[PDB]
C-alpha cells in the first residue's frame, strides 16, 4: 500500500484529490500539503504538513519521515496570476518542478504532474487538439507546463522515473476563490442561485474543453493505478465536453427558465482562451488505459445546481 | 556601433565570433567572457572578461558596467557530457538561460541564444524538419533548448525583449578540441596524416551540417536584420547534410588513397537518429534573405587547407 504525499492540496483540485485518495488508501497514507493556513475541516481529514516546494531541503524531510512512494504535484501559479508575476511563476512552476523530479528520483516516488489546455498555442491545432502536435503556447503557465512535460518524459528515459501525466480541461467544482480564463463556468452556478442574473467575461460562443471535478480526479488516480506496460506514452489528454457560455446558458435555463446572461468581455482573459485549443481529443487515453468520462454538460449542470 | 558581450565564448564559437563582430563593429565593442582560463593569443584578441553564467549579479554588473547591448548566449553544456551530469547541465543551461533573460529585458539587450538541431525528438519531421514542428527531444540539452526558444519568444510577446535565435546544425571548424557531430571534425585531423578515419556513426546516417563562416555570418544577419521584416524569433538555418560516406566521396577528390572503418558507438549512435536528417531553412532565406556560402565540396577544400 502506498504513502502519498499532494504538493499544493488547498487550490481548487487539491482537497477533493485527498478525499479520493484517503477513501483509497486509508486516511492516514496520505499526506496533504502547501504552504498557506489549512480551513478546520479539511486539517481534521487526515494529515496536513506545510511544505513550500522552492524549498529543495525540506521536500526531502518530507518524502524521507514521511515514506512517500506516491506523489502528485498540485502546485502552481496558473495563467491568471501568473502573467502579472512573471519571475515568481517561473520560481514556482519551473524550480519547483526540478526539486520534485529530484525528490522522486532519488527516493523512487511514482510521480504525477498535471499538464493543461494552456500548454497548447496559437500555431497548435485547436478543432481537436491531439496529443502529439506543436506547442508554442504565450503565457509563462503553459511554457512551464510544456517543459514539465519534457522534462517529466525525459526523466522517465533518463531515469526509471515513473512520471505520469494528464492536460486537465477546465475543471468544474461546486465551492472554488475566482480565476482564471474557465472560471466563469464555475461562478455562472452561484450567480444562478443568487439572484437568476450573471455577468460572463467570456464571448458567448468561446468554446473550451471542460470537465467536472469528479472525472479529473478519477481519471488521475486510474492512469495512476494503471499497469505500466498499457502506457504506450506519460502524457495524455484527458476530455469530458466543449461548450460555450451560450450553451452552458441553455442547460441552467432546463432547470431554471428565468436565468439571465448578460456579457462584459475582458480582453486579457479572452485573447487567452482564443489562443487555447476548442476540443481535446483523448483517442490515446481512452484505447491504452480505460479512460471513459461519467459527466456530459446536463449532469454536470444537475450536479452543480444540487449544491445550492 | 553596438556594444557586446559574448557568453561562454572560449568554446568551439565564440573566438571566431568574437574575431567576426570586432572586424564589424570594433575590437574593443566586443567582449569575450567565460569561466575558463583564456589562452594567452585569445586573451590579447580583445576585451575578456570572467563570467559565470550561474552568477546573476556579475551579470548585471557586466551589462551596465560595459554599456552592453548587443547580447551573444554559447554559454551550455553540449548534449554529449550533459547526459552525464544532469544536474549540473540544467543549472547552466536553465538557470543560466534564466539569468540572461531577465538581464537582457532589464536594460534593453539584444539577445542572441542559439538553438540546435537537438532541439527535435523522434515524433518530429525529420526529412526536412520545418520551422514549426512537433518538439520532444529526449536529451536534457534538447529539453533546454526548447526551454530556450518558448522561453525567449514568450518574453518578446510579454515584455518588449528583442529575443533572435537560430538552430545551429552540428558545426564543423578546423580549430576544434567528443559529441555527436564530432566525427566530421576528426576526420580531416585524420585525413592529411593519411589515411584511415575510424567514424563513430553508421555509412548512411544524414545530419544536417554547416561550416563555422555561414554559422557566424547568419547570426550577425539575423541580429543585423531589420524587427519587423521578422515574422518569428526561431529560425532553422541549413546550408548542407551529409552522411559520413559521403564525406570520405568528397574527401578523395583531393586525396584518393582515403579509407574507414565504421566501428559505430551505439550511445551517440542512437541520439543521431533521433534528429532530423536535413533543417528547412524557407522563412529564414524568406524574411531575412539566408543564403548559404559553403556546399560539400567547398567545405572540404577550406578543411584541408588548415592542414
Ligand atoms: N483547476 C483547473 O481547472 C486546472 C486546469 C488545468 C490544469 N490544472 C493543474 O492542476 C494543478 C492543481 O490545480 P489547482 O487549480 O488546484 O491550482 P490552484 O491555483 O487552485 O492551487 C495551487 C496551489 O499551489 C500552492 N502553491 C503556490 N506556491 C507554492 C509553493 N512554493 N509551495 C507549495 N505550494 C504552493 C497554492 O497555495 C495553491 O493552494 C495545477 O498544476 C494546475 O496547473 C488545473
Ligand atoms: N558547435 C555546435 O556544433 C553547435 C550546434 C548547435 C548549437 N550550438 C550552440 O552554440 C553555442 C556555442 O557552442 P560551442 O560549440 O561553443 O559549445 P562549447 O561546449 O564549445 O562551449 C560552451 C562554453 O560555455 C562555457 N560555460 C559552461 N558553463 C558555464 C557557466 N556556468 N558560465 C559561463 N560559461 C560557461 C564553457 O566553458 C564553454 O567554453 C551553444 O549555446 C550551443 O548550444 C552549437
Amino acid at each position: 500500500p502506498p504513502r502519498v504525499l499532494i504538493t499544493g492540496g488547498l487550490g481548487q483540485l487539491g482537497v477533493g484529490l485527498a478525499n479520493l485518495l484517503r477513501k483509497r488508501f486509508g486516511k492516514d497514507n496520505v499526506i496533504l500539503s502547501d504552504i498557506r493556513k489549512p480551513p478546520a475541516h479539511v486539517f481534521h481529514s487526515g494529515p496536513f504538513v506545510y511544505a513550500n516546494i522552492l524549498d529543495y531541503k525540506s521536500l526531502r524531510e518530507i518524502v524521507v519521515n514521511h515514506r512517500i512512494s506516491w506523489l502528485f504535484h498540485y502546485s502552481a501559479l496558473l495563467s491568471a496570476v501568473g502573467e502579472a508575476n512573471v519571475s515568481l511563476a517561473r520560481d514556482v512552476n519551473i524550480t519547483g518542478l526540478h526539486n520534485v523530479l529530484d525528490v522522486a528520483a532519488e527516493y523512487n516516488v511514482r510521480l504525477f504532474v498535471p499538464s493543461t489546455i494552456g500548454a497548447f498555442g496559437p500555431t497548435s491545432p485547436r478543432n481537436p487538439a491531439p496529443d502529439l502536435c506543436i506547442q508554442r503556447p504565450r503565457t509563462i503557465y503553459g511554457v512551464s507546463k510544456v517543459h514539465t512535460e519534457l522534462m517529466g518524459e525525459y526523466y522517465y528515459y533518463r531515469y526509471g522515473l515513473d512520471f505520469r501525466c494528464l492536460r486537465y480541461p477546465g475543471i468544474i467544482s461546486a465551492d472554488s476563490p475566482g480565476g482564471g480564463t474557465t472560471d466563469y463556468a464555475v461562478q455562472i452556478f452561484h450567480a444562478a442561485a443568487k439572484n437568476g442574473t450573471f455577468e460572463c467575461n467570456l464571448e458567448a460562443g468561446t468554446r473550451l474543453p471542460m470537465m467536472y471535478i469528479s472525472d479529473c480526479l478519477r481519471a488521475t488516480l486510474e492512469v495512476m493505478e494503471a499497469p505500466a506496460e498499457r502506457l504506450s506514452m506519460r502524457t495524455y489528454n484527458i476530455s469530458a465536453m466543449s461548450f460555450t457560455p451560450e450553451e452552458l446558458a441553455q442547460a441552467l435555463r432546463k432547470h431554471a427558465p428565468d436565468f439571465q446572461i448578460t456579457y462584459c468581455v475582458d480582453p486579457l482573459r479572452q485573447a487567452i482562451a482564443e489562443s487555447w485549443p476548442m476540443i481535446l481529443d483523448d483517442s490515446n487515453a481512452r484505447k491504452d488505459w480505460g479512460w471513459k468520462h461519467d459527466f456530459d454538460l446536463p449532469e454536470l449542470v444537475a450536479t452543480m445546481l444540487n449544491f445550492h
